[PDB]
């Protein structure tokens, strides 16, 4: 089997991306953020507190045929943003652009924070990191994909994100009308349950390429770049104005200037980020300065390849015995 979704930014800056998602007998159809740095499949449904739902689409069990209590099971996960949710968990039939898992873990939330109170536009998430990461308890859940995995035709998910555009989640096949040129593919690490692993260098702009090895994941739930702070610096150093501030919480820079090039590499491939793709907007509404789209690691603990990097490229998530990632251009 294989399945092929359309997914969409959320708003002008993509800020995140959302795939429909059919669960349940008739389906619901509710709006999910695809993270593949997380490990839950949880949605905001007729049982999230009232008071913390604001205009997103719920999950209602009662109303599926095919829903089933997963009795005493809780989960509860935190975000890197600081986000959070939690509540209890369903078994349902849940359908992705075609492809069909039936027992699969909904994880319907009764608590979120304002972060997701707020975004009108997420009706929860649906993670592809590995099973191992995932938050319920007393005995963890599979994620959508590992589910199907079985079933596909060959055992990987690909996601071709857009630059300020729609773009897609294919499972079970590689669309090779959708890059340019050859996939080079690299290792990765499970260790930490994400899919991590090693970029070979980077350059800016035109500038030479500096071969070091950046250890990072690849994760569609974040929306910038985020690189030792080395590299940053090296970066911003290139852009007339531009400078770190605490106030706003990282890089900033006029936004009338012209943004180098990011280049990073994969193996002795390279993947080149437009300047363009670097701009994130004005920090404020009406300020002349902008928001940087590359930002530091330092303090967070690892390094992400967010969506910034991603959408440069077409990325193959190979969830075969010895997992690997591949990228190609686009």
């Amino acid at each position: 089997s294989t399945g092929s979704a359309t997914t969409t930014p959320i708003d002008s800056l993509d800020d995140a991306y959302i795939t429909p998602v059919q669960i349940g007998t008739p389906a619901q159809t509710l709006n999910l953020d695809f993270d593949t740095g997380s490990s839950d499949l949880w949605v905001f449904s007729s049982e999230t507190t009232a008071s913390e739902v604001d205009g997103q689409t719920i999950y209602t069990p009662s109303k599926s045929t095919t829903a089933k209590l997963l009795s005493g099971a809780t989960w509860s996960i935190s975000y890197g943003d600081g986000s959070s949710s939690s509540g209890d968990v369903y078994t349902d039939t849940v359908s992705v652009g075609g492809l069909t898992v039936t027992g699969q873990a909904v994880e319907s939330a009764k608590k979120v924070s304002s972060s997701f109170t707020e975004d009108s536009t997420i009706d929860g998430l649906l993670g592809l990191a590995f099973s191992t990461l995932n938050t319920v308890s007393p005995t963890q859940q599979k994620t959508f994909f590992d589910n199907a995995k079985a079933s596909l035709d060959s055992p990987v998910f690909t996601a071709d994100l857009g630059y300020h555009a729609p773009g897609t989640y294919n499972f079970g096949f590689i669309d090779t009308t959708a890059y340019t040129g050859s996939i080079t593919y690299t290792a990765v690490s499970t260790k930490q349950g994400f899919w991590e692993w090693t970029s070979t260098g980077y350059a800016v702009g035109s500038g030479t390429f500096k071969s070091t090895s950046i250890d990072g994941i690849a994760d569609t739930g974040t929306t910038l770049l985020y690189l030792p702070a080395t590299v940053v610096s090296a970066y911003w150093a290139q852009v007339s104005g531009a400078k770190s501030s605490s106030s706003v919480g990282g890089y900033v820079f006029p936004c009338s200037a012209t943004l180098p090039s990011f280049t990073f590499g994969v193996g002795s491939a390279r993947i080149v980020i437009p300047g363009d793709y670097i701009d994130f907007g004005p920090i404020s509404t009406g300020s002349s300065s902008c928001f940087g789209g590359i930002q530091s690691s330092a303090g967070i603990g690892i390094n992400i390849f967010g969506d910034v990097a991603l959408k440069a490229a077409f990325v193959v998530f190979n969830g075969a015995t010895t997992p690997t990632l591949g990228f190609a251009s686009k």
